[PDB]
């Protein structure tokens, strides 16, 4: 039951968002999630973040693993949010120019972890080292793949992909979309 | 055409295999593709490799990009095959203990590229930097996702996934399975 | 909400089963869902039926529409369940010898509807004619397709397909599989 | 190898179209296929029809089975085309008003077969009766489902779904799309 650690709200309409942590459209949608929840109310929607790792974002596997490591800390899903926020705020610094070059060609995973730790104020290296943690990475990927998710972000409402929803929408459109 | 770079044989039965370059089971299946073609016959089958980048294999994105970078050199698919072979032979050195730890925590994308260059004897860095190369990476991923590939390896015969086929199989079983 | 008409129990582990109403294996699994809920516990699981219409079951579209028509009557899911039970009990009479022949070659959609009405003791024709009902049929099909369901039945636990689970399984195996 | 019976051309770009025989958009695309082939040339494209049976088209299973029965006759893929053309020309007559009512509520499969036979000039009942024929129906469905096909028509080029292509396009757009 990894299907559960990145949920907010408890209401019967289910909004699922597939996010790539270093993707600029993903980040835009990410930063609108608070408002969505605040508008719709926790008694009416459950909002779930699903991690969509993109192979052409070469540190995604590391970054994704951090987010999920953070989720095992005491802050749980909030520590995970902290990490996503730290990365989202400093997006370019966790990606590669044209998905090919730039300073990160010379950054190590341990660098990327340290850098997340700085920005988030969280201690990740020990949690990251936990071997059970691969199963959370696998769950997200397997779930994304079963649902045919490619583009980040992708929005599902009650289990159906909603091609018309965009990270550019006003929160108020998401609110009527969710219905 | 991204859809047929990594392609061998010219027969009418299409055999597609999804491989993660640093996955032990993938490597096992990879080293059987020569026999497969020999035993099935180039007049009967076409064998194509698709790259299944697994996010829990943290250097997969770098490595997959290298493979597709090699396919752009003069030797095409043979140079890509050279790169897959070099990674496959030294699989452990391009992965992480329990997909979490070990020396690769302290390696950089550039370390990994240099390493594949050594072992394959190919010059890749320049080709790796070509910004058009993200599209090849996207094509494999997109095709994999549309077909719902998750487990590596997975085998397709004429566009249908074959959940019974396995990397442990004797090649002679693949030959009858293909038909 | 199409996504939860055919739903029982209120537990947090979600058990989804894709059923073709005239499929022998589906029928077998269908008649085990009462035990499943009893043994797993309504406090632990939610069981949902999704309708997997198989095109080689030639009256499936008529029959699936009837089921979803029943769900619109006052008895809701219980009336839909009544219709599934009536079809299930007389499965052979709503199918075709070798999916090709037999008496149903000479039956009409109206014959099939009357037949289900007899056996379930429900009045369906009027509800069947409601033009809004195509959307329920579309919803199941769309959801099935997005998840890549093909074989009937197929089982999902918390949104992941479970290829190991089977209609032959003892219900006690389902209970441990669910967890 | 059912993957093969509805192909025209032999060129290296592969245009796959998923069609529902009684779907009006499907029919529109269907009638443009000749021109597409004539423009692009049989040495440059292979054009493949994939049958997308829609459960809310209540005689689709029957009609689809006919098409595939026709493919086993001596005319092979042309006899199959004849059937698709006979149905396409008389579309409404093989469907239901609002996918719910109309005269067809009182039509039997044997009626639908006879009606196809009239319009196509072909003898189908014996071919239809063949039990092997279920495997062709299964192949199309399984292939559609693995690829996540819902909407009819859906267009793939070299194995990727092309969301931007429409049955409303000019043939000349398809030609540059296929590239």
């Amino acid at each position: 039951m990894h299907s559960d650690a990145l949920s907010w709200g408890h209401g019967p309409r289910l909004f699922e968002v597939f996010l790539e942590p270093t993707c600029p459209f993903s980040v835009k949608a990410f930063f609108k999630l608070d408002d969505l929840l605040a508008q719709a109310g926790e008694d009416n929607v459950t909002v779930r973040i699903r991690l969509q790792s993109q192979p052409w974002h070469m540190f995604s596997g590391v970054i994704v693993r951090c987010i999920l490591a953070a989720a095992t800390l005491e802050g749980g899903k909030e520590s995970a949010k902290a990490v996503m926020t730290a990365v989202a705020s400093h997006r370019e610094e966790f990606e590669f120019e044209h998905h090919a070059g730039g300073p990160n060609l010379d950054a190590t995973p341990n660098d990327i972890i340290a850098r997340i730790e700085r920005y988030s104020g969280l201690a990740l290296a020990e949690a990251f080292a936990n071997p059970e943690l691969e199963h959370a990475v696998k769950w997200h990927t397997k779930y994304a793949r079963q649902n045919g998710i490619h583009v980040s972000p992708t929005f599902m409402i009650n289990g159906l992909v909603q091609p018309g929803m965009s990270s550019g929408d006003p929160v108020s459109k998401w609110v009527s979309d969710i219905g």
